[PDB]
């Protein structure tokens, strides 16, 4: 429960911003492997109350910060210009360290969730590559299960509390501005989706008994939560994902209800420059789009969801500390 | 002819021995290639003489040459000693493109089997990402057919050739060395193997007339052949396959008189340091197995077989060429 620091892999010759910050605000890995197996002692987590989280965070808002100068930020009537020049953007994996005295602890093993006992645990200095993706209702380039997919949530019958969903079977997610230039569009492959839903509809009536499972989107609220919003080169994607999260899990197989073609399925995107900030209760805005062919080739990897004889779910999102939650559950800071 | 260039989604911030030689061999792929589709043409390919499939080849040797370094490696009389570390080995998607003054000619007739006319044509810039797994017998992480099973061979009638069977539903293997520290084990569903075999039985059973087609395990020879081996995280696993090429289909259905246990065919698995080396003739041994659990979950797309009243088929392999036949049949190198 101390101060840690970060460290990773970032060349100082980039001019990529998260390289910027990083090697100026980080400090070079170390190729020691360093795992103190164990396997006695059944110690217990709480991947919600978890500093690391919170630490984290509020360095990817000084990341950020540092880095994505919006064009204006606006925030309790009070404007803020500067410059808003257009810069290369993509996450490195950040590895989050304790100094001595004393380390991480780092549950094992396959289905362990956040929250309470468990038995094979090693004891390790820092932490897995993590990119820092920014991201609402789907999380990308994360890591996965090595075997079934498995529910988080600090309370499933709480239908307020945020579920994040990890999968172990990523499923290819392409987004694409072409050569009306907010216009975009974003490809997903619609088998491995009916699959996916298909398989946490099945886990998620493991925890819902006899009641039928009915994915169905957001509700409403700001753009930014009631769509799949991310950055990508820079530029802000809004992607509508109404015939995404709409499915109906039914007798015991799911069966989806979005419109397809051919095989994938198309999610229409707007790009914006008026974001409501995710690091605070603002709201900035930044330049034009780049011109040319924007593209983001990523991986889905988790889901956010929020439940409302039918339990119905809905993609969630809003807060980052969430998306960082999704990796640092396995951790937890000893003497 | 002409000198293709590799191109990858390699991490250079992945230590895994993949990634670390495609950062430095290959280049970054572009995130949205884009096919152009031709009507009007028909062209002939042959995925049993494509110099892909050699270049491919080689860069697999010069990537296993450089990643997975043998303690020993024995050549007849000589024998060349060197540092043999435990690695991270996982394979990656490997796309070959041509260079500038080139084009990959890339069939879509998803029943087309190698050899002969190709109508629906297209041509690319790269082909698509495929994974170098190195194994025998079964042919792992492969892309599926599109539709029914594919029997592709460069001769059928001559039982000499080896024959590829292109699955269309993938049938996953668990392979696992638990907490002997060189005895492992994998695990296959029954169900999905016997409609597999009974569905590759019906094609082989057009391809050759009215005979009991019996499915036996390899014959003898070398253990990388006569049994399903491959590499596990660096680590060289010889599967048995005796309780699972073991059936006979006969006039309309299959029959499997192999051993199995609830509905599970579990192979007994054996990880070897001497092992006969697939790149050149000679030997090469390895350190010890890791600890831990060293365990690899994959799925068999397709199968190496060989022919021998009654026609039996046995479990082939040894010639990783056909391993990249397998992903490179649809495409052909062209200048234009
Ligand atoms: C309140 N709520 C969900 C919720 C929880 C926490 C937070 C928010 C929302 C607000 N989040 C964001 O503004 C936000 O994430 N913005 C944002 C910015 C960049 C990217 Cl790529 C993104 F995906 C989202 C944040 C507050 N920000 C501000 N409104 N302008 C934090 C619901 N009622 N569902
Ligand atoms: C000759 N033959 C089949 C055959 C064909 C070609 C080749 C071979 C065998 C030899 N192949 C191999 O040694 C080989 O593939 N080893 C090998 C290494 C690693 C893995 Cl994972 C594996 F599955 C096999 C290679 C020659 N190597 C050498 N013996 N030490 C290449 C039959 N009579 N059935
Ligand atoms: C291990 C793997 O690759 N995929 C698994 C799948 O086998 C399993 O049926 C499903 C149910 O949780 O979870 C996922
Ligand atoms: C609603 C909820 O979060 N329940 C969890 C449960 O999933 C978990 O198994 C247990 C300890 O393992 O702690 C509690
Ligand atoms: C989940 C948790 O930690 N505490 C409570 C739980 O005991 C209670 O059942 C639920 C609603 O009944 O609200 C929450
Ligand atoms: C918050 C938001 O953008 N919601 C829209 C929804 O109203 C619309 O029906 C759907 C498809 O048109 O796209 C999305
Ligand atoms: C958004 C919602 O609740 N349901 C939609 C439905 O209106 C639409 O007809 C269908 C077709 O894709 O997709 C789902
Ligand atoms: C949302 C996101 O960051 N996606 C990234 C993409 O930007 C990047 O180009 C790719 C590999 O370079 O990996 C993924
Ligand atoms: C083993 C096998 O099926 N071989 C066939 C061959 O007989 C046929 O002439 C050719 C035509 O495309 O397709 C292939
Ligand atoms: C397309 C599909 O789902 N399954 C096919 C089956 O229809 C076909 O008979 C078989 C070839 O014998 O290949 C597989
Ligand atoms: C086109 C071709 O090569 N056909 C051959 C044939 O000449 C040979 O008699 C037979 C037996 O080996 O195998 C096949
Ligand atoms: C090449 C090889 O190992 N073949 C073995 C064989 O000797 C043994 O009789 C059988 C049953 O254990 O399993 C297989
Ligand atoms: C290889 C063959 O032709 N038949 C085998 C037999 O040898 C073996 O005893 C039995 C049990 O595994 O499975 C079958
Ligand atoms: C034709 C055939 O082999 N059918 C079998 C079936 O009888 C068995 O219940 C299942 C699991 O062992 O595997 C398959
Ligand atoms: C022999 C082999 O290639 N096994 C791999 C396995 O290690 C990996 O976990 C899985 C998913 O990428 O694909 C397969």
């Amino acid at each position: 429960k101390t101060t840690l620091f970060c460290a990773s892999d970032a060349k100082a010759y980039e001019k990529e911003v998260h390289n910027v910050w990083a090697t100026h605000a980080c400090v070079p890995t170390d190729p020691n492997p360093q795992e103190m197996v164990l396997a006695n002692v059944t110690e217990n987590f709480n991947m919600w109350k978890n500093d690391m989280v919170e630490q984290m965070h509020e360095d990817i808002i000084s990341l950020w910060d540092e880095s994505l100068k919006p064009c204006v930020k606006l925030t309790g009537g009070s404007a803020i210009t500067q410059a808003c020049p257009k810069v290369s953007f993509d996450p490195i994996p950040l590895h989050y360290c304790a100094p001595a005295g004393f380390a991480i602890l780092k549950c094992n093993n396959k289905t362990f969730n956040g929250t309470g006992p468990c038995r094979n645990v090693s004891t390790v200095q820092c932490t897995h590559g993590i990119k820092p993706v920014v991201s609402t209702q789907l999380l990308l380039n994360g890591s996965l299960a090595e075997e079934e997919i498995i529910i988080r949530s600090e309370n499933l019958t709480n239908n307020a509390k945020t579920i994040i969903v990890h999968l172990n079977e990523s499923v290819n997610i392409v987004c694409t501005r072409p050569n009306n230039i907010r216009q975009a569009h974003c490809n997903i492959n619609e088998s491995k989706w009916n699959n996916t839903l298909q398989k946490v509809g099945e886990e998620l009536a493991k925890h819902f008994p006899s009641k039928t499972i009915k994915f169905e989107p957001s509700s409403g609220g700001d753009l930014e939560i009631t769509t799949h919003s991310f950055n990508c080169r820079g530029e802000f994607f809004y992607c509508n994902t109404s015939d995404l999260f709409n499915g109906t899990y039914r007798n015991g197989t799911y069966n989806h209800t979005g419109r397809s073609s051919n095989g994938t399925i198309t999610l229409q995107c707007k790009i914006k420059q008026i974001i409501n900030m995710w690091q605070e209760v603002g709201r900035a805005i930044y330049a034009p789009p780049i011109e040319g062919e924007i593209t983001c080739n990523s991986n889905i990897t988790g889901l956010l969801l929020l439940r409302d004889d039918t339990e119905t779910f809905r993609p969630g999102g809003g807060d980052m500390r969430d998306n960082w939650r999704s990796e640092l559950y396995k951790y937890k800071v000893v003497e």
